[PDB]
């Protein structure tokens, strides 16, 4: 990181209405919040009440689903909460999604055992699509998790083009990779670490060409650099914005003419991933 200074970033303003003139009708916020109980005493509910969204999708919540914060009782907004986290009862990975109105049916997984047991994956479906939201297996250090991770990619698309033979889908959370050189500060020195291998590229781009999906935020920016979610917290990476664009909303194409805006809150604090926003006008 010692080649690189501050990249500027200016997220454009919300674009409420679709290409069509209709109002967005529906907000949905994706987080990686490291730690649910880390980020709500970084006052991670205090940003999510002023964004008021109509739905909030929360990964990497490290917490039991015996052992949810008590906090989470005051979002009255966001009263139907539903959330999975690993089949051991252990507090890592993990994901919740919390919706304004209940889904017609919430289901947990992706129908697979091998690949079920981490609390990674909540698909609610709705009258007019389905919402999932993932926390993707990161390829871990010297990529000792890449082969599990191509397994889990193989397994999640086909599951997705499932789902999206039935209803339009929506799909957010943290991917765990940054799909192209445009979406890492640093293509050049990762190319081997967990996030930029070739195989999970590769597998991001299999996911777009299967189901099919497109990536919201490259479909309306195809061509704008320094767009990130995640920072470490080292090496004062923030504030530098060396950064990866880990957290994505990929939508089925029949989609596209309800696509308003899809926002990255840069300036939101409280994890080393911020939030994402998607207005859609269903
Ligand atoms: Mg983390």
């Amino acid at each position: 990181m010692a080649s690189e200074g501050p990249a500027l970033y200016e997220d454009p303003p919300d674009q409420k209405t679709s290409p069509s003139g209709k109002p967005a009708t529906l907000k949905i916020c994706s987080w990686n919040v490291d730690g649910l109980r880390a980020w709500i005493k970084k006052k991670g509910l205090d940003w999510v009440k002023e964004e008021a969204p109509d739905i909030l999708c929360l990964q990497e919540t490290k917490c039991s689903e015996n052992k949810l914060p008590a906090e989470l009782q005051e979002l009255p907004g966001l009263s139907h909460q539903y959330w999975s986290a690993p089949s051991d009862k252990e507090g890592y990975s993990g994901v919740g999604l919390l919706s304004r109105q209940a889904p017609l049916k919430v289901s947990y997984g992706i129908g697979d055992e091998e690949h079920d047991q981490e609390g990674r994956v909540i698909v609610a479906e709705f009258d007019s699509f389905v919402l999932v939201t993932a926390y993707v297996p990161n390829a871990g250090r010297g990529l000792v998790r890449l082969e599990y991770r191509q397994r889990w990619d193989e397994a999640f698309r086909k599951f997705l083009k499932g789902l999206a033979s039935r209803k339009p889908l929506v799909l957010c959370g943290d991917l765990n990779v940054a799909h192209e050189e445009i979406d890492l500060r640093n293509p050049k020195g990762n190319k081997k670490n967990a996030g930029f291998t070739p195989q999970e590229r590769q597998g991001f781009g299999e996911l777009l060409q299967a189901v099919p999906l497109a990536d919201s935020f490259r479909h309306l920016y195809p061509n704008t650099p320094y767009a990130y979610t995640f920072w470490t917290y080292m090496m004062n990476a923030r504030s530098k914005n060396v950064g990866w664009r880990l957290d994505y909303f990929l939508l089925s194409h029949s989609l596209l003419p309800a696509l308003c805006d899809s926002k990255i809150r840069s300036k939101a604090l409280g994890s080393d991933h911020c939030p994402i926003t998607l207005y859609l006008a269903l």
